[PDB]
């Protein structure tokens, strides 16, 4: 997250980080998730086409530091991996940009609902708020484009909703955008997702509710003029959820 404002688990508490073990046995960051039901993550399949195996990944519940413990986390494995089997990308726009994973403890659980674990909504099909909507994203990538570093601490931030006319433009993304993308920026370019924000939540409150509305998907960079952040639009994906979570 560029700019925004550093938070804990407390103030996202749907929030999934994602890691991955790899052979030697290093853990590493790879994204963040969101819970939609007490045994499903949903996150972006960008984030795992490249290691398919479901083995390899971690989940934590409840964690609010990168690699440090957060008092009340939950760990899982992953049980099913799913990703969209109409996923594309072409050098920028990642079509179809959406994972499932069935999460389950070694202990054979699911989720338990606490002060930093809970559920966020699905929105309703095709419903989504209007253009200049505020809506907020978090996650634990890059502060700055040009960072090494991830942040310890998980940040959030507030971007505006675009129209897909807007986004459309060739100065901005043209074809690349699709009606199951949601682009979103802040009216300064000040404020963005960045690297390693893929497939956190970007959440909106529709009708007084909490909806997760988009899934960080893709960018040309980060906090960028005429580069707005882009989101798989969550409430064109209900039916490939509904098939895939029973
Ligand atoms: N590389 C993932 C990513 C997505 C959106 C923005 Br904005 C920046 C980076």
């Amino acid at each position: 997250i560029i700019g925004g404002e550093f938070t804990t688990i407390e103030n996202q508490p749907w929030f999934a980080a994602i890691y991955r073990r790899h052979r030697g046995g290093s853990v590493t960051y790879v994204c963040g998730g969101s819970l939609i039901s007490p045994c499903w993550v949903i996150s972006a399949t960008h984030c795992f086409i490249d290691y398919p195996k479901k083995e390899d990944y971690i989940v934590y519940l409840g964690r609010s530091r990168l690699n440090s413990n957060t008092q009340g986390e939950m760990k899982f494995e992953v049980e099913n991996l799913i990703l969209h089997k109409d996923y594309s990308a072409d050098t920028l726009a990642h079509h179809n940009d959406i994972a499932l994973l069935k999460i389950r403890s070694k202990e054979g659980r699911c989720a338990q609902p606490s002060r930093t674990i809970q559920t966020i909504a699905l929105p309703s099909m095709y419903n989504d708020p209007q253009f200049g909507t505020s809506c907020e994203i978090t996650g634990f990538g890059k502060e700055q484009s040009t960072d090494y570093l991830y942040p310890e601490q998980l940040k959030m931030t507030v971007v505006k909703l675009i129209s897909h006319r807007e986004c459309q433009q060739p100065h901005y993304y043209g074809s690349e955008v699709t009606t199951k993308m949601l682009c979103a920026a802040d009216p300064q370019w000040k404020t963005d997702s960045c690297q390693g924000d893929s497939g956190g939540p970007l959440v909106c409150s529709l009708q007084g509710r909490m909806t997760l509305t988009g899934i960080v998907s893709w960018g040309r960079g980060c906090a960028l003029k005429d580069k707005p952040g882009v989101y798989t639009r969550v409430s064109h994906f209900l039916p490939w959820i509904r098939s895939h979570t029973k």
